[PDB]
């Protein structure tokens, strides 16, 4: 396993981050536990979850599945950098009761206690904002997080789905009073969606944040979705983001070009999408989303792949990116 | 229910704040619980109380009534933004034993623990200074509040009965050392008393405080007190501020003009006075003071009223305001 | 002559400030020079002017009259604490060209250079904002003033026609970065208009500003305006604020009672109004507005008057004040 | 003329900003001076220029044309908020000598003195970075600007072609030590190019910067370029506009735009300027008249009220992304 620092901070992480969103709605508890055992065996020490994972009436289930895994002992909790999230509504889906979503100090306080209880742990290593909340100012947010840091309930704070200028405002505000700022941004970034290149990733690099890419396969779309389009099972690529893209002729053609390119080179589409993210400047690593232990083993192989310049150039032809602003749209 | 941010902060509140001062001395425990259940039913998530409410030998009773309400369960504590106050003497009415009133770190320590015990909760969401204390410096006050913040016993700090320059000094002092300042000012503001427009509300707006208006009907004076002047009940308008106003020929003539105006437009005096405050720039909302469940329902109707330009202009004729200083008295 | 520190700073000033607004439009250049010589002979070391004084097409004339006075030599400039103002339109009366009024760094730059030229001096001792400018932020204002301080073009900065919270915001902003804040506020304050007591003077005193009362006789109204109502000459009391007040029945009765009281006590109304301001806590002194040398001589006598407690009580009853906020309108 | 505060600061500016890039290479000195007199007559008090304007061997000519304008007197300098730029190479076109371009304190020092001399003035009201310079840190940049502020050579500092996170970093750095930060961002923004909506404008709004839009007609492309395509010089015949008209999809977009405004009897240049005036946070467009009639046309656009029907139609023809992260994530 290849390791790196998470941005500027002292925390060392596997360049594969284990996502857990599938654990519950798509992968059951026993296979979820097997995937986490295999992840630990492979040297993956960095797990990403969220309070809302589990979905609908089962929001919180994923954290509970991690909690029963940790409860088995065997140094699992000691070994893992445990990340979860606050922002989402944990009540009945639909409009949230006021301050039962978003980033008020009020919702931060109740959300962290519920996550700690489901996870069966006394601390979260990386507590992440799930989304920017434009209505909560950073002196309120940093007050709430600093309460948790000094109580020992969290160690690090990260962001997810921020704009670049939110990262800068957040960390400048933290730095004025000596607080450790955001240590990582968790952003949508993959071959299909590269617009985090314009400002989010440049800002994260300037401020020394880790960058961990969520939906690195675009929801399974990049994992061989066309070749697999007729298979059964509870495949993630059969619904949601990937299925929507495959109904668009232009997006489907792109994915078809991708799968045909890789057939000519003896490469696997999911493994290449992961390996591609590992070449991007500033990217700590993809947050892999295995549905099966087999798909985790494939991810470990992806982290060992060396993409040739020829393949990288061809991928840029199919999936061009904008580069940084202002050059992306001005000069 | 209409919602808004409390000034600049991330807390979302109903634009009706439920005042509880009547609960105890005027409304009994059973009916207070009914009013609070109905407030939650109508979407009101923001309750104001004080340690002194109850009055006399029953100071603390209002908080205890809220404590018994919370103790039923039913997500009541989780759903409510709970505001209470410190400054008042909680001992025998009359001159307080030194440091058993006002805002020393000593009285803050003892008042908050006594409030938490009566409320049956481990934290207060909005802890308010009941009045400015000119003898306690802001580095002493912010030390005391920051102790409670970091212990998790409070979340936010607010002011009540401040001058505008007190708000500015408090929040500039807080900002110097990373602290969230005052998030709201609770001030006397209604059709009868508009002098908060001079400097209190302008300073609150500059510093991004919510503004929540206490005695929004001037103690019942604006709720139809002339028409109801001969009625029984233990009506708040039969005593105190309202009764005193009706003794004065000029103030009584003003209320008469008001009630006669509203008869011509088919409007209710109590609802119009609440709806008028909701139109004022910077006002988060009125802190309604229902004596009955029907009066809470009437307040909810008031929050849906749309006052016409013609009625707003007429109210300004009856109840002119000074505008901001310096223009209010100089140029 | 009685001297005092100007609030908290090391500058010592006479408790009569010589106002120059009459110099030009009401008092001609030679009599203006005689009044300034008489003021210096009496120990008055503190002169207030403004760029706009002169009025109309003659804006700047008063500063020029002071300039020709200083140009006479004889240690006049070295002896005088020279105060002038920025904010007013110096162009054609009417709507100003953008940034040719108010407190942008652009207007501050052009205004001070024009004042310095008219006054015939290389520095202004006290450069005052004529009025709050709600559209210019304090980091812009203090940048512009600090440029002038470091160049040696001004020494001290003062306010005029501020609200109390503006004083607080201004001086907290200056103190953040080691700058000397406002040293004095120049507000309307006299027997007739006491609402600076609510917040402006309390804020000034908290922050250690001098308080220099402008229009101390309410534009001549308190100088015997009723007794002299039939007189000729270009008396200031025949126009503007004083004339408007004498056409008001209640203000006229107030002034009549005042003049009758002072007839009974054998006291001069102009002198008493000045002596009254000298008793008010926090007041550095009145800015006298003599039209003649004899009126200056009269002001000097006023500074040596001791009003009996009987007269002081009678004045407070004829001319009541509001006291400080929040007590002035709440409790 | 409608006026507004420049973002959060005390400076008041007309919502039309007079751009001067045409003065010299496209509009001659006499006509440039007439456009500036007409701008002042209509109440425009805010002029944008740059040291490089004039182009090639004539870089600096535009500042000189403004300088001879000011030299005529009549309160012209006192009335105008004068904005210019530092970053561009002022030597021979091609790779610049080291530190004769970009934002080092060394190049800032030499560039401002040369602009002051050409402009014939002792101060610049708004001195703008022409482009983000990723190699110069903000404590160096603010040192250099503060030197100029304390000497009276500039009043305000603004940015141009920044990313949103650059605006935040600059102004947080400035605020740490009591300095007034950036007061304005000058970005490309018009119907054709709306990606400043992702982060640049949202960051400017949060930090209280003015937002002034350069090439508001996309270089004349939005001024009726297809109707005038065979006319006889015209900025639309070259550069950004010409390239867009060579592309089938952009040409079709502009053809749809010009058809839409034919139906409503409106002028394309005026509508494109009026459209920017409706965008939240936009101080106004930096108009680029080549002629005095084009300036009077801009003044008419500032009085125009676009109906909601037309605004909806423009938005469908010229969709924008809105803010990040929602623009690409959720
Ligand atoms: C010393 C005891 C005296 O008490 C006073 O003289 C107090 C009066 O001057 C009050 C305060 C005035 O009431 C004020 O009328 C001003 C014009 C307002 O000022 C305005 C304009 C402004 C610019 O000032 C602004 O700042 C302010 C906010 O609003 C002000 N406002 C707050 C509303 C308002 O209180 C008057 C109206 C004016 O004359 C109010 C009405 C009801 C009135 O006739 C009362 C008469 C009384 C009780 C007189 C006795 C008689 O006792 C007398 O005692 C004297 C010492 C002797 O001369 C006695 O001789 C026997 C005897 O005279 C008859
Ligand atoms: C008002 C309703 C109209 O809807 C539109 O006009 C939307 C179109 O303008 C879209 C957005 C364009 O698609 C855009 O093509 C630009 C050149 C790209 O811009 C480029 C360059 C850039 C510089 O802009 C850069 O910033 C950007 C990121 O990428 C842009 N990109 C975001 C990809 C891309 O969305 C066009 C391609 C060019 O025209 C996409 C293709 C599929 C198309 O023909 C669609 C036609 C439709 C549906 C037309 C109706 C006709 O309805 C018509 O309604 C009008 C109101 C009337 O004129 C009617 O005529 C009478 C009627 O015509 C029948
Ligand atoms: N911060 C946020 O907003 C956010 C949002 C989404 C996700 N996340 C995080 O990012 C993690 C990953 O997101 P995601 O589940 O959408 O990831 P993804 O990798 O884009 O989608 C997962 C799907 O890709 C396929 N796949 C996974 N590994 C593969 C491999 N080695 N080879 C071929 N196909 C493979 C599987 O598709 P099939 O099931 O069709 O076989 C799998 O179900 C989540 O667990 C969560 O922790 C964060
Ligand atoms: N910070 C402070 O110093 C301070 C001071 C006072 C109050 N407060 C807070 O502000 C809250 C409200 O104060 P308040 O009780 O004096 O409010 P208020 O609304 O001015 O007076 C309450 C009275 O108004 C009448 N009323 C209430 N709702 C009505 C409606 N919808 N229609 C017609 N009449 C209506 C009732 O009068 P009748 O009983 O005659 O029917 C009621 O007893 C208090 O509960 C407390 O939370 C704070
Ligand atoms: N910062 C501001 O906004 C502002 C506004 C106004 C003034 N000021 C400053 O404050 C200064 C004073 O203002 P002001 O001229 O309006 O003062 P004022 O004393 O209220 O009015 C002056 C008039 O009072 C009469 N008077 C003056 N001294 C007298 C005395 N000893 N005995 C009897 N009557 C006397 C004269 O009236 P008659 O002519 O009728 O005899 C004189 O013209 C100005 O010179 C200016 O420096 C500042
Ligand atoms: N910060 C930067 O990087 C940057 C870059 C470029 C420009 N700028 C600034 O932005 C200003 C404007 O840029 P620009 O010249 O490219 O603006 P523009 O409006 O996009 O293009 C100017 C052209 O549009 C046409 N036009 C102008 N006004 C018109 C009207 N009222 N009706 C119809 N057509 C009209 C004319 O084209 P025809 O000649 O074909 O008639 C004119 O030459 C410049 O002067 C400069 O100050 C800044």
């Amino acid at each position: 396993m290849e390791y790196t620092q998470l941005g500027r901070i002292g925390l060392k992480v596997s360049r594969l981050v284990l996502g857990t969103m599938n654990f519950g709605p798509t992968t059951d508890e026993a296979e979820s536990h097997a995937i986490m055992d295999a992840a630990l065996d492979a040297g993956i020490n960095f797990f990403d979850t969220a309070n809302v994972y589990g979905w609908g009436e089962n929001k919180g289930r994923t954290e509970e599945i991690l909690g029963s895994w940790f409860a088995q002992g065997g140094d699992r909790r000691d070994k893992v950098v445990l990340a979860t999230k606050v922002y989402g509504n944990m009540g009945l889906d639909g409009p949230a009761w006021p301050n039962h979503d978003k980033l008020s100090a009020l919702n931060i306080r109740r959300s962290v206690d519920a996550s700690l209880k489901r996870l069966g742990t006394d601390h979260i290593d990386l507590y992440q904002f799930h989304h920017v909340d434009r209505d909560t100012p950073w002196d309120e947010i940093w007050q709430a997080m600093d309460v948790l840091v000094r109580q020992g309930k969290i160690l690090y704070v990260g962001s997810s789905n921020f704009a670049g200028w939110n990262i800068a405002q957040a960390n400048e505000t933290a730095a004025r009073h000596g607080r450790l700022g955001l240590v990582s941004e968790q952003c949508l970034y993959n071959l299909c969606e590269r617009r985090a290149e314009m400002e989010v990733v440049p800002a994260a690099r300037e401020y020394g944040l880790g960058v961990i890419a969520w939906s690195p396969l675009h929801g399974g779309l990049l994992g061989g979705a066309i070749r697999k389009e007729q298979e059964g099972g509870n495949r993630r690529a059969a619904s949601g983001r990937a299925a929507d893209a495959l109904k668009d002729p232009q997006q489907r053609e792109q994915i078809q070009r991708y799968e045909d390119l890789l057939d000519k080179h003896g490469l696997e589409p999911g493994e290449v999408a992961l390996a591609w993210l590992l070449t991007r400047p500033g990217v700590t690593g993809p947050i892999v989303g295995p549905r099966t232990a087999d798909q985790l083993a494939s991810a470990v192989r992806a982290a060992e792949l060396t993409l040739t310049d020829e393949v990288l150039t061809a991928l840029d032809e199919i999936f061009p990116g904008p580069g940084p602003s202002p050059e992306a749209f001005a000069w």
